């Protein structure tokens, strides 16, 4: 009495997220004015997020619910391969539109100098081919298997595939996927808020007779209670194995997808962003 239910749960977040993707990219795709240097970060962030919600949680959705993987184990690997470079990707295209924007505010004149057409192209590929060679290179190549008996087991269990990885790598890529990420916009952050509270202790001189504590504590909370617990399980079940057991694992992992699903409502807030979804609906 309960298989009929979360199947709608996860119905619904599939269908939340694949809309929310859509609609971000074909209005920046079909209207003339809307491409600028900025949008284009966007424009990876987003079709990153459908391709996670095409391909990832579908599959994740039919293991769980059956319980038994109906494919083969090649099939595991190339779907563990996309999962990993989706969230990487996702998370990099992050921490690069933080720097932009530290980039912007922090150096007014020369923000055009060190910024164009050409070299967001270049920083986009580059992101992209790290994030790949981060998830494919170890993963596609049986590089990353464990060594013990159960885990073993699982290797040789066509049927049943599950993640088991030895500790150096989870450590390696955790650090280049989250915490690097996590300081840098971190750092950003404080430094543009103690920019604008700058300003706005200069302006009261003159302007005689809170919102960008608000926007930039919302903006960093929803990705940092999103993602934060996962990679922290990540590390500790590693060197510990008594701890923590799958399914704690796996509820946590589930967070951070939703996070997907979010991110292109809190940054297309834009008043011409609107003023396209209205021209569409
Ligand atoms: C199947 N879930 C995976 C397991 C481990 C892992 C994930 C995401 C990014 C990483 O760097 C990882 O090492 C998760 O999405």
């Amino acid at each position: 009495v309960w298989v009929v239910g979360m199947g709608i749960v996860m119905s619904l977040i599939v269908l939340a997220i694949v809309f929310g993707n859509v609609l971000v990219i074909t209005a920046i795709a079909k209207f003339e004015r809307l491409q600028t240097v900025t949008n284009y970060f966007i424009t990876s962030l987003a079709c990153a997020d459908l391709v996670m919600g095409l391909a990832v949680v579908p599959f994740g959705a039919a293991h769980i619910l059956t319980k038994t993987w109906t494919f083969g184990n090649f099939w595991c690997e190339f779907w563990t391969s996309i999962d990993v470079l989706c969230v990487t990707a996702s998370i990099e295209t992050l921490c690069v539109i933080a720097v932009d924007r530290y980039f912007a505010i922090t150096s007014p004149f020369k923000y055009q100098s060190l910024l164009t057409k050409n070299k967001a192209r270049v920083i986009i590929l580059m992101v992209w081919i790290v994030s790949g060679l981060t998830s494919f290179l170890p993963i596609q190549m049986h590089w990353y298997r464990a060594t013990h008996q159960e885990a073993i087991n699982c290797y040789a269990e066509e049927t049943c595939c599950d993640f088991f990885t030895n500790q150096a790598y989870a450590i390696a890529s955790s650090i280049v996927s989250f915490y690097v990420p996590l300081v840098i916009m971190v750092f950003v952050y404080s430094r543009v808020f103690q920019e604008a509270k700058r300003q706005l202790q200069k302006i009261d001189k003159s302007e005689g007779r809170h919102k960008a504590l608000k926007t930039l504590g919302i903006i960093m909370g929803t990705f940092t209670l999103c993602w934060l617990p996962f990679f922290i399980v990540n590390i500790v079940h590693v060197i510990q194995d008594n701890l923590i057991r799958k399914e704690v694992y796996i509820l946590l992992n589930w967070i951070g997808y939703v996070n997907s699903g979010f991110n292109p409502l809190i940054y297309c807030r834009s008043p011409d962003f609107r003023i396209a979804f209205q021209e569409l609906l």
